[PDB]
């Protein structure tokens, strides 16, 4: 009379199919359970032996079997983790810290996309990769696009809920600024869309982030106009190539840059058996390289742009560009839904409101040098993020942010050298304070970092809230109160059904 089996029985007294197939525990088969729980887990420092485990992994295959899950799981007072692309930077998805016993329920079935051009919207279920989606709506036409994230194997299901910033974001706002409406399971098992659930729920999941508020089943997106030909380019320079002083341009005129113009900088070490910094400044310009040149030679002609470097393509191809495909890559490669590589990862966020001057910036290569492989993005604001009020979804961060900064630090061998690298982030971070956004220090709910409190850590909610939320946290927190009072959807990080 195991765990596992009542669950099960709990399951099939449900009125709403075999199921067997859909389990994964170290005693049906210690090897399956490990491939199903590693399978779409992105940040290998969670897959380590020492990190809690779960009791059994649940892969439902229709929308009842996600009712039921929550349900039996309430019934038999057992802590649900949510996972639909797998890519949390915390592992939250995965990994529950004291809340033995936990299970997943892994959304990986559910990946149905409908796409209707006539009315300009999909639907997207949350087991869909944002890759999947982005090819079922160029496969309908050339001239239909989505405004949400870079990384093409990024899950729908813990991706839109957090905002989804991507390349044409400067354009038409963010992921969550897109959507129409979307189907959640509430903590009694009800599936509710956006009539049922409220204005107020509907708000908070437009940026409230995953595991806080329902289970996520489908979203139904707003579709946007791209041109049938998009430039892109990338263009590299290293100190010692004016490199600090070009980065500083940048900051001064990326957030003021053409609507249609997205330049992000990537920025890591690079060999020269010494190293230097390299920045790769990567854009996606919604228009032809003639204009592009124009746009270039007015704002910013310290990067040193030509013809030469622009290449002219279809909308899908510039996504999986940007994405970091090979040029050997078809779009159908976008269906397989899997990540190009995985490693040991720890990551913060910051946003910046003033220009990091250039002794700050040296500052930085110099720790940079200091560590095995770090590596930073830097993303350009402004354009549509400018509108947008800080209050109209729970995403905060709009006018008089510069750009966002996505702090990296990675490596190969897991425990042997985590300790070096956590550490070696956490004093770039506290380097940074002065020069990025303060009281509060922003920070994006889509990068996740456990290192800003939790809710059972000494740290009060509010004081994190403020990061990820600014002054939209209070109503958040009252939204969850009266929406799961019982707190049954919850982890280190979710949002508090009170505050105190
Ligand atoms: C790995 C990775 C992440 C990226 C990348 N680039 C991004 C970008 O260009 N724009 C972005 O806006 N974000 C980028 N990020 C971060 C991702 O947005 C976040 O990591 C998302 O949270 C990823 O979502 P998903 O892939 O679904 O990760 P999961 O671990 O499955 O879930 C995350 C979080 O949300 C909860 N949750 C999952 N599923 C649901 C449902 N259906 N309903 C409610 N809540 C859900 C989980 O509990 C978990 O806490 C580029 C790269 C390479
Ligand atoms: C338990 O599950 C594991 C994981 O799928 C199974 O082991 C694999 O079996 C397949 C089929 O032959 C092989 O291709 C793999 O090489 C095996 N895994 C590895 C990497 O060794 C196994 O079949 C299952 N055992 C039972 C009892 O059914
Ligand atoms: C937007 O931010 C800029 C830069 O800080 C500021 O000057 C301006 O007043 C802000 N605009 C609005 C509408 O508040
Ligand atoms: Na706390």
């Amino acid at each position: 009379s195991t765990l596992q089996q009542d669950f099960v029985k709990c399951l099939v007294d449900n009125s709403d199919f075999p199921i067997t197939a859909s389990f994964f525990s170290p005693d049906q088969n210690a090897t399956l359970f490990k491939e199903e729980l590693e399978s779409t887990a992105q940040n290998l420092r969670y897959l380590t032996p020492s990190n809690p485990k779960p009791v059994f992994i649940f892969e439902p295959l229709y929308e009842t079997h996600v009712q039921a899950a929550v349900v039996c799981a309430k019934k038999l007072q057992l802590h649900l983790r949510l996972r639909s692309g797998g890519h949390d930077y915390e592992g939250l998805s995965f990994v529950a810290e004291d809340e033995t016993p936990f299970v997943i329920v892994d959304l990986s079935k559910l990946r149905q996309v409908d796409v209707d051009l006539d009315s300009n919207s999909a639907w997207a279920h949350a087991g869909a990769t944002i890759g999947e989606v982005y090819y079922r709506i160029q496969e309908k036409s050339q001239t239909h696009g989505f405004p949400a994230g870079l990384c093409s194997s990024l899950g729908i299901g813990g991706h839109l809920v957090g905002g989804a910033y991507g390349s044409m974001m400067r354009k038409f706002g963010l992921g969550a600024d897109n959507v129409l409406d979307a189907r959640i399971v509430d903590a009694n098992g009800q599936i509710l869309d956006r009539a049922a659930m409220g204005e107020d729920v509907f708000w908070a999941i437009r940026g409230g982030g995953g595991g806080s508020f329902g289970v996520i089943l489908a979203w139904k997106i707003k579709l946007v106009p791209v041109p049938a030909t998009v430039t892109v380019f990338t263009v590299t320079k290293t100190l010692e190539q004016d490199g600090t002083k070009v980065l500083y341009k940048w900051e001064q005129i990326a957030d003021k840059l053409d609507d249609d113009l997205f330049i992000r900088v990537i920025i890591s070490p690079a060999s020269k058996g010494n190293r230097t910094i390299s920045m790769s400044y990567q854009a996606q310009f919604l228009g032809d390289s003639n204009r592009l040149l124009q746009v270039m030679q007015k704002s910013f002609p310290e990067l040193g742009l030509t013809k030469k470097d622009c290449t002219e393509m279809s909308w899908i191809k510039s996504v999986m560009y940007i994405a970091g495909f090979p040029n050997s890559a078809a779009p159908e490669a976008l269906l397989a839904g899997k990540s190009l590589f995985k490693n040991h990862f720890k990551a913060k966020s910051d946003f910046v409101k003033e220009p990091i001057p250039v002794e700050g910036l040296e500052g930085l290569w110099e720790r940079f040098l200091e560590e095995d492989s770090p590596l930073t993005i830097w993303n350009p604001y402004g354009g549509m993020m400018s509108r947008i009020s800080e209050s109209e979804i729970p995403f905060p961060h709009r006018n008089g942010t510069l750009f966002k900064i996505q702090w990296l630090s990675t490596w190969q061998d897991g425990k042997v050298s985590e300790e070096r690298h956590m550490k070696w982030i956490r004093e770039m971070y506290s380097y940074m304070e002065q020069y990025v956004s303060k009281n509060p220090r922003q920070a994006y709910v889509n990068y996740r970092d456990l290192d800003l409190g939790t809710n059972e850590g000494e740290t009060d909610a509010r004081e994190w809230g403020a990061k990820y939320y600014k002054g939209n946290f209070e109503r958040l927190v009252k939204i969850k109160g009266e929406f799961d009072p019982d707190n049954f959807f919850r982890h280190e990080q979710s949002v508090p059904t009170k505050i105190g």
